[PDB]
């Protein structure tokens, strides 16, 4: 059994507040704060089992707290964690995982990042509260190198990320604990999340029992070039017949993601949305890709949902590969001029939040295992290509997004450019003061 009381929240559960905020930090006196960690944690660490409580129960915000490896060695934690890109940071990573390191900027062009505060609220206001609360207890301690802010969209679109699609229906289920599995749900062992628990293979200090690891990554979406980008390359016609260019075009987009902007997955509703289905968490979920295992008329090979979670084109269940996902998007609404004119004007776009045991087998293998590559998912007798949302390899192309001319490829603009991130390790709430605190 978990101990919930002992994991923090925002692994397992997810925060799922209207509002974050992400406060990155350096240490500049050790034993100030680790006397100031100590006052902390008891009052603000919000734990799995808080979150699976009574809302009347709850706090006015969620707070998890995250080191790097650079923050862990500045606070004297010099224990191995057993992760092969943890100790180096994400900068060095960003090569591999297919960046554009000239899009980077500061406060993540290095490792001068020690650790992350995640503040998850209802209001921007509650945030600045939990934020100089964080100032008042830890001081000059720490200097706050950057803060970054993110906002549930508003209206119909709460859940959905800057392109229009509802974010956050799949997700890993791990043993262990009480909680509803939705049908299509994968069922891992809780290992694959936390580190040090069975399904685990990484080399942990004792210490590290149920922490994860988080791939934090600041991504700057282009809403009105996806948007003109899905009006010039509309579907003209699926199986149920032609298309108006305004349904052509959000059949494209929803062949890119594997769902429509309602959720509702393609493999199920290959030809129209479904909104009902979308909202439907008993079966938005309940689809594998078995019946569309060699050929792409109901979903294409390289959507971002397959090449994340390819499903049945691994051949069976497998645990490995699995991730939790606690992102949220940032900046304003798309204005309507900006639509017209098919330029971005505003800075808008998603912070991503992935966590893991393995930071190789989750995020990193998501990313460049199979959406970077073209040849994955493997034996299908059109070459799959390069996922249209994340994937980094040049030239950015996929096939099969239109189902009745699947050798058709699309060579698609880079609509979500990554602008820095770093690797994190997450403690469980006694370790925060037992061992990182000591
Ligand atoms: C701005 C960038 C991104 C956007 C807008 C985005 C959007 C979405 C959307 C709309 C979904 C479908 C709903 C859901 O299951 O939650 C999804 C699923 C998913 N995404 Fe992303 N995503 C982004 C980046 C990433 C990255 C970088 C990764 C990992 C390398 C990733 C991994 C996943 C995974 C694992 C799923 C669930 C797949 C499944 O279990 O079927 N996403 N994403
Ligand atoms: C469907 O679209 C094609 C052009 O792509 C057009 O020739 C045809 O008349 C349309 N309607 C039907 C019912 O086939
Ligand atoms: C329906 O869900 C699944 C079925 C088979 C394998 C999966 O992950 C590899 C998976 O998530
Ligand atoms: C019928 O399915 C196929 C036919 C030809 C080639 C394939 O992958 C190499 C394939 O999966």
């Amino acid at each position: 059994i978990l101990p919930l009381n002992n994991i923090q929240g925002d692994i397992l559960v997810g925060m799922k507040k209207q509002k974050e905020r992400f406060v990155f930090f350096q240490v500049n006196d050790a034993t100030s704060f680790k006397t100031a960690l100590k006052t902390y944690v008891p009052e603000r660490i919000t734990s799995a089992a808080i979150l699976i409580s009574d809302p009347s129960q709850q706090p006015l915000a969620f707070v998890n707290l995250g080191f790097s490896n650079t923050g862990l060695q500045a606070l004297g934690i010099t224990d191995d964690l057993g992760d092969a890109q943890f100790p180096d940071g994400q900068f060095a990573d960003a090569a591999n995982l297919g960046d554009d390191l000239s899009q980077w900027v500061a406060p993540f062009t290095g490792t001068t990042i020690h650790g992350v505060f995640l503040i998850g609220s209802d209001q921007d206001d509650f945030l600045d509260q939990f934020t100089d609360d964080i100032s008042s207890t830890f001081g000059s301690s720490i200097t706050q190198v950057q803060a970054l802010s993110g906002s549930a969209r508003p209206g119909d679109q709460a859940g959905h990320e800057h392109f229009g699609f509802l974010d956050g229906i799949s997700q890993p289920s791990v043993t262990g604990w009480e909680t509803t599995v939705f049908p299509g749900q994968a069922v891992v062992p809780p290992g694959i999340i936390l580190t040090g628990r069975d399904g685990d293979t990484g080399t942990r200090p004792s210490w590290a029992l149920d922490g994860s690891f988080m791939a934090f990554r600041h991504f700057q979406q282009k809403v009105p070039e996806f948007n003109a980008y899905t009006l010039a390359n509309a579907i003209p016609a699926n199986s149920a017949g032609n298309l108006t260019q305004q349904e052509g075009a959000e059949f494209l987009g929803a062949r890119m993601f594997g769902r429509w902007k309602s959720g509702a997955p393609i493999d199920l509703a290959p030809t129209a949305d479904d909104p009902a289905l979308g909202a439907d968490p008993q079966r938005n979920n309940n689809f594998d890709y078995s019946d569309t295992l060699t050929d792409e008329t109901r979903c294409p090979f390289g959507a971002h949902v397959r090449k994340t979670n390819p499903r049945q084109d691994l051949g069976g269940p497998v645990d490995t590969f699995h991730a939790m996902r606690s992102s949220i998007p940032y900046g304003p609404e798309t204005s309507d001029a900006e639509l017209a004119s098919g330029v971005t004007a505003q800075d808008r776009g998603l912070l991503f939040v992935e966590y893991q045991s393995i930071i190789g087998n989750g995020f990193r293998f998501q990313q460049i295992n199979w959406a970077n590559n073209a040849n994955f998912p493997f034996s299908k007798p059109i070459t799959p290509g390069i996922e249209p949302i994340i994937g980094q390899t040049t030239p950015r192309t996929v096939g099969g997004l239109d189902p009745l001319n699947q050798n058709e490829t699309f060579t698609v603009p880079l609509f979500v450019i990554p602008k820095g991130g770093e690797y994190f390790f997450l403690p469980s709430i006694s370790a925060l003061t037992a061992t990182i605190a000591a």
